[PDB]
This record gives C-alpha cells, structure tokens and sequence, in this order.
C-alpha cells in the first residue's frame, strides 16, 4: 500500500522567519469575475508537463480521495432526499488537505488519519506533505479535463480583524488559483452573512448556487467554502426538442428535456444484486457511469451496495455495442457542510472547538462551516447508421445513479443520485 510519494522526503524533512500576515479585503469589494477558460488552460499546462513520478503520485492521491469520498457519501445519505445527491471526492479531499496545511500537532496527526495515511508518533517522514498532495491533486483535476470544464473556487471568509498568514494561503495554490479571502461579520447575523457570501460567489463565478444554510453559528471567525463547477458537453449526444416524461415517484412525475446519442457504449447487468450499468466515454480517458436498478423500489439498497463501498469491482470492461442512450439534461446542484458529515462520523471535535489551526493566522480561528457546493452539468456537445436493427435503447426516465471516473489516475471525480432533474 505504499504512499511513499505523499510523505515528507528526507531532504525536505531535513529542512525561523516570523510568519507575515494580512487582512482580507471586505467581501463587498468589487472583484473581477473568474475566467473559467483561464482555469482550464493552466490545468492543461499542468498535465502536459507531468513526469512518470507525478502520475504515480496522482494515482495514490486518487485512491484516498475515492476512499474518503465513499466514507463521506455514506454520511451524506444518512443526513438527507427529494433532489438526490452529488459529491466530489477530490474537491472534498483537497478541502481537508488545506485544513491539514493549517493545523498543528494534535489536529495535524488526526486530519492525516482521517485522510487515511498512517502516522508514526515521533517520526517526521510518516507525516503528509500537504504541498505534494495538493499538486498531486492538481494532477488529478488536470487529467479530468484534457470538452470538459472543471472550475473550483474557494471562498476563504474571515471575521473582521482576523489576519490570515500569507505562507498558509500560498500553500493552497495548487488546489486552485481561484482562492478568495474576504472579510465579513460572521457574528452580527448568520442569514445576512449568508446573503453576503452568496452575493459575492454569484458575482465572480457567474454560477447561481442555490445554497440554504442549514442554520449558522454566530461565534465563527472563519468559513471555508469550496465551489466546484463541472460541465460536460458530451460528444455524440444532442438535445431532443420538446420535454419528455421522467418518473419521480409512485404518485408523481415531471416532463423535462432529454439529450440522446447513439454509439458503441459498454453496458452490462449485475445478476448478484439486480442492476445494470451503462458506460459512456466523455473523452479519451473520462467515463460517465450510469447505473439504473432493476426496479426503482430498491435504489437505496443498490446505492449502499455500489457507492458506499470502496470496491469498484462492480465496474467492468465488456465489449462495446450499438446503443441509443437517452437521459435527462443535468443541472445538478448540491451543497453540504462538511462539519455536519464529520459529526455524523462522530468526529465533531476534529475541526470543532479545540481544533489546533495555528498556521492559518495570528490567532487560532474558530471554524464556522466547511461548505462544498457543486454545479454538475451534462449537455449536448458539438457511431453507426440511424435506426440500425442492432440498436437496443437504454433510457433513463426514472431515478438513477451516476459517477464520473478517470482512468489514468483512477480518480472518481463526481458521484451521486438523481431522483428528480427538475
């Protein structure tokens, strides 16, 4: 199970300045919108110059991100339902890696164990190098997007008067260049602060993120909010004009626009547990997995059996075949406070009251919430002969599961349940 490339190397661990701090500008300050095209350009350049070692490193980080992602999705299912769910294991993994990059001895060893990596109480070369991990995680993001958009902006919101340490904020660079430290009152009122954060995110990203705060604290001095926007314009598929019936529940249904494409996709059906997968290539390495249960009356049971478990043995590689796949256009919006998922795993004090985060600023900050908000989009992008006698149509017109997988890293990037696509 070596994670050798993630640990501190003897040369770096073999290696003082008083940390210079700064105060974020007010969250109301006018800010240039984010250019998602620029975020792709850089990510690509990041991939193109990867060495063999760097790809090996990305492979290791993917395993963990996947494993943690499964453990977190287990928590997320229990928390709750009508919309369904979406989780992004890398975005979620790098969020914790950031907190590790700002933590000290007690929390530093803990967060590392939460992230899966073993620690030796005394050894320095058994501790995670956060910078290596984040760059390795930047390799994973890059391999996903080489048409496919993956923007991740981080909103680092601070209570006014709290100064952040410059070295820390820099550390998080590989994770994303779209990090935004901003200051607001987190103790005046939670709803008012909530609308300030939303007003800012909307402004810069452009993405409307329908985010209900599941209440909020009034003694917080630091929010950490990761905002992912995947957009997959899928080749072969095209919009069908007019809406079409999707089956939501035993007594209710809705008519929504579907995209559709013929092609040589991989499709099979698991007999052991009564479901069927449909595998669509989004690109040269990316694959969209679509799982539909034999009957929608045990989608909960299949989900527990496929996602929640670490094994992707249920994933297979049989021969391609002519299939006319039909599925809804996706505007999946998800949002979850990671603090609540840790509470579900009974790790409330991990990033809670006594969490040692001394590297983050001049004063040890009280963390408010740790949001991850997704906008996952599948759309028409711009094969055998139309109406070939060998075309079995797989059609997803009722609750189904999805996952996005990248072969080089082995990274599961996105996964979730679609109970209703509006």
């Amino acid at each position: 199970h070596p994670f050798h490339l993630l640990y501190y190397s003897k040369s770096t661990c073999a290696q003082t300045l008083p940390e210079p701090t700064f105060e974020p500008v007010p969250i109301q300050a006018k800010t240039s919108p984010v250019d998602e095209k620029t975020l792709r350009d850089k990510l690509v350049l990041a991939t193109e110059k990867l060495e063999a070692e760097d790809r090996q490193r990305a492979a290791q980080v993917a395993m963990i991100a996947n494993f943690v992602g499964f453990r977190m999705y287990k928590m997320l299912s229990e928390a709750r339902v009508a919309s369904g769910a979406v989780l992004s294991p890398p975005a979620l993994f790098g969020t914790l890696v950031s907190f590790y990059l700002g933590s000290l001895d007690p929390t530093a060893s803990q967060l590392q164990v939460l992230l899966g990596v073993p620690v030796k109480e005394g050894d320095c070369t058994s501790r995670l190098d956060g910078h290596k991990v984040l760059t390795a995680l930047q390799a994973v993001q890059g391999l996903l997007v080489t048409p496919l958009l993956q923007s991740t902006v981080v909103g680092l919101f601070t209570a006014p008067g709290l100064r952040l340490k410059q070295p820390f904020v820099e550390s998080l660079g590989p994770f994303t260049p779209a990090i935004f430290p901003r200051s607001l009152d987190l103790s005046t009122d939670p709803v008012l602060a909530a609308q300030k954060i939303n007003r800012f995110v909307q402004a810069v990203t452009g993405w409307k993120m329908n985010l209900p705060l599941e209440g909020v604290s009034t003694d917080s001095t630091l929010f950490f909010n990761t905002y992912v926007h995947f957009q997959g314009k899928m080749r072969g598929f095209s919009q069908l004009t007019g809406l079409h019936e999707f089956w939501v529940d035993n007594s209710t249904s809705v008519s929504v626009p579907m995209l559709s494409g013929t092609g040589n996709f991989q499709h099979w059906s698991d007999a052991q547990n009564n479901f069927s997968v449909t595998r669509v290539p989004l690109g040269e390495s990316v694959t969209l997995l679509l799982i539909q249960p034999q009957c929608a009356s045990d989608l909960d049971r299949v989900e527990v059996l496929v996602f929640q478990h670490d094994f992707l043995t249920w994933i297979k590689n049989p021969p391609p075949r002519a299939i006319r796949l039909t599925l809804p256009q996706l505007e999946i919006r998800g949002s979850y406070n990671l603090q609540d998922l840790l509470a579900q795993a009974k790790l409330s004090t991990l990033l809670g009251a006594e969490a040692n985060l001394g590297k983050m600023g001049d004063t040890n900050p009280r963390v408010g919430e740790v949001l991850n908000s997704i906008l996952l989009e599948l759309q028409a992008g711009e094969a055998q002969q139309p109406g070939s006698p060998e075309v079995l149509d797989v059609t997803l017109s009722s609750p189904f599961l999805f996952a996005i997988y990248e072969r080089d890293s082995g990274a599961l990037h996105f996964l979730g349940r679609v109970d209703n696509p509006q």
